């Protein structure tokens, strides 16, 4: 309960945009303790998060971010595998950030408060934009 405070899943993906602005976005469902919310994020956004946070926190050097091949990303099977790898990435991301003692989210940091608020402050990837919902 308090030892597993952040849960995360990507139950589905959705095709957004029309023409060949058309791209997949992943439905990220996140629960921190009591609070649950959902954001839609394209692969680009996950990668930008990883890059940004990997230089701020060293414990994230051990994390391997899933690559994207140049061709073949219109195949739904590729996208489905991506959903899985991105969900595993997010789950490893939180494992590291909660268990690394050097981390601002270390479960045992004194006075650590954990909420949607502190998570959204920690990374704006998780901040709700226009299609996102609680």
């Amino acid at each position: 309960d308090l030892k597993d405070p952040i849960k995360i899943s990507i139950p589905r993906y959705v095709l957004c945009g029309q023409g060949k602005d058309a791209h997949f976005e992943f439905e990220v469902k996140i629960t921190v303790l009591d609070e649950t919310w959902t954001v839609f994020r394209r692969y680009s956004r996950f990668r930008e998060m990883h890059k940004t946070l990997k230089l701020k926190y060293a414990e994230l050097a051990a994390l391997e971010f899933p690559p994207k091949k140049l061709f073949g990303n219109k195949d739904e099977r590729v996208i489905a595998e991506r959903r899985s790898h991105l969900e595993k990435y997010l789950r490893d991301f939180f494992s590291v950030m909660l268990q690394s003692a050097t981390s601002p989210l270390h479960i045992n940091k004194v006075g650590l408060t954990l909420s949607k608020h502190t998570i959204c402050e920690f990374s704006p990837f998780f901040k709700k934009g226009v299609f996102d919902y609680s």
